[PDB]
């Protein structure tokens, strides 16, 4: 079997991406951010506290002719970047473009932290990592794709997404027409639950590669590129006016320059991320003050490779019993 499904972004500046999702029967389509550094899929639900639900579309399990309550299941989560979300479990059939789970885990929040509130347009998250991270107990629960992977054709699922655009995700094969030259494939640990690989180095626009090892994680919930912070100085020395600002909390750079471009390798391959992917607009409305693409990773600890660098190429999560991760440009 086969999945193939369009992610939007939700905004102008690309900040996440929603992709449509079925759950249960007669299908509720909600909106999900797939998120390949995280392995939960939990959804905005008629048992979400009302006064933190806004917008959102939910899941109603009683609505659902196959929903299953997980019988003492909760799960509870806690983001990188302070989100946090909680609540019980069901098991239900969940569709992606056209690709079918049938027992899914639906983990119905009853919390969510106010991040996720005022966000209308993500009605929940649908987790991509390895299953070792998923947080239900006192069963761990499996990934959408874990569960789907015997079915499909190959055991794999792929990331294209778009700037200032729409993009696919597609599951169980690899859309030969969706980039330009050849894959280039790497190494991932998953001795943390991530997608963990190691970038050969990195070179500023038209400056000389500098070759390096650059462990991060390649996560398609994470909006910006976060490094080490002697590449990101090095990026930012570029931009006349970019500076550090510990008040605004990361690179700013004035509104009028004109950005670099930035690349990572991958092995012997070149992915270049074109300057403005790393423009993130005005740090509030109508400062000339802009937010950078590419920041610091120090207090973090681990580098991210998110949309930044990942909405450069297409990459393949190739899920076989030895992963790897894939990249081309495109
Ligand atoms: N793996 C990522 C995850 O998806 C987000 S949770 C999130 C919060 C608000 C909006 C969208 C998503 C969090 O920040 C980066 C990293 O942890």
């Amino acid at each position: 079997s086969t999945g193939s499904a369009t992610t939007t972004p939700i905004d102008s500046l690309d900040d996440a991406y929603i992709t449509p999702v079925q759950i249960g029967t007669p299908a509720q389509t909600l909106n999900l951010d797939f998120d390949t550094g995280s392995s939960d899929l939990w959804v905005f639900s008629s048992e979400t506290t009302a006064s933190e639900v806004d917008g959102q579309t939910i899941y109603t399990p009683s609505k659902s002719t196959t929903a299953k309550l997980l019988s003492g299941a909760t799960w509870s989560i806690s983001y990188g970047d302070g989100s946090s979300s909680s609540g019980d479990v069901y098991t239900d059939t969940v569709s992606v473009g056209g690709l079918t789970v049938t027992g899914q885990a639906v983990e119905s929040a009853k919390k969510v932290s106010s991040s996720f509130t005022e966000d209308s347009t993500i009605d929940g998250l649908l987790g991509l990592a390895f299953s070792t991270l998923n947080t239900v107990s006192p069963t761990q629960q499996k990934t959408f794709f874990d569960n789907a992977k015997a079915s499909l054709d190959s055991p794999v699922f792929t990331a294209d997404l778009g700037y200032h655009a729409p993009g696919t995700y597609n599951f169980g094969f690899i859309d030969t027409t969706a980039y330009t030259g050849s894959i280039t494939y790497t190494a991932v640990s998953t001795k943390q639950g991530f997608w963990e690989w190691t970038s050969t180095g990195y070179a500023v626009g038209s400056g000389t590669f500098k070759s390096t090892s650059i462990d991060g994680i390649a996560d398609t919930g994470t909006t910006l590129l976060y490094l080490p912070a002697t590449v990101v100085s090095a990026y930012w020395a570029q931009v006349s006016g970019a500076k550090s600002s510990s008040s605004v909390g990361g690179y700013v750079f004035p509104c009028s320059a004109t950005l670099p471009s930035f690349t990572f390798g991958v092995g012997s391959a070149r992915i270049v991320i074109p300057g403005d992917y790393i423009d993130f607009g005005p740090i509030s409305t109508g400062s000339s003050s802009c937010f950078g693409g590419i920041q610091s990773s120090a207090g973090i600890g681990i580098n991210i490779f998110g949309d930044v660098a990942l909405k450069a190429a297409f990459v393949v999560f190739n899920g076989a019993t030895t992963p790897t991760l894939g990249f081309a440009s495109k």
